[PDB]
């Protein structure tokens, strides 16, 4: 019986806009933790993320929808699916539409912090491909995780 919920940090982020993963981009998220609340069909998100250059908390709130996606409001709209659970990896697979209707599709592996197991990274590489994202819009998020814990 796999846990989904629990912690959860990024390793690494794919984006179709390299706009939305730069330096103090909406998407460059530095995820603390994950929790599935089935019987109340929601999900609740807790990161981190840059703006200005100091790191700044974040504790959102997602519906679930259809099938396995779940809607959230930051940055536009997404709707996020959890593509791959492992019992050390998630891949996150992102559609977001901002306050311009840009759409960015995204991708992020998600790991219990620490060390990362190429079985995981392999699969992400391979998402990230699948949605038409290349290898060098692909960022290392572990290297850029200086927020607190
Ligand atoms: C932000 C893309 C992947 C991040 C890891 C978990 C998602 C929680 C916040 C999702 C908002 O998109």
């Amino acid at each position: 019986p796999f846990e989904l919920s629990g912690k959860w940090i990024t390793s690494y982020i794919g984006s179709s806009d390299l706009e939305k993963i730069g330096e103090n981009a909406p998407f460059q998220v530095f995820m603390r933790s994950i929790e599935f609340d089935d019987k109340e069909s929601k999900v609740y998100l807790n990161f981190f993320s840059k703006e200005n250059g100091i790191c700044e908390e974040f504790s959102l709130i997602g519906t679930k929808q259809e099938g396995n996606t779940y809607d959230v409001n930051y940055a536009g709209n997404n709707k996020f699916v959890v593509s791959y659970a492992s019992e050390t990896a998630l891949i996150i697979s992102n559609i977001n539409v901002d306050e311009e209707g840009d759409k960015t599709i995204m991708t992020g592996l998600l790991g219990k912090g620490t060390d990362i197991e190429d079985q995981d990274l392999e699969k992400f590489k391979e998402v990230t491909r699948e949605n038409g994202i290349p290898e060098e819009n692909i960022v290392n998020i572990i290297e850029r995780d200086d927020c607190p814990a």
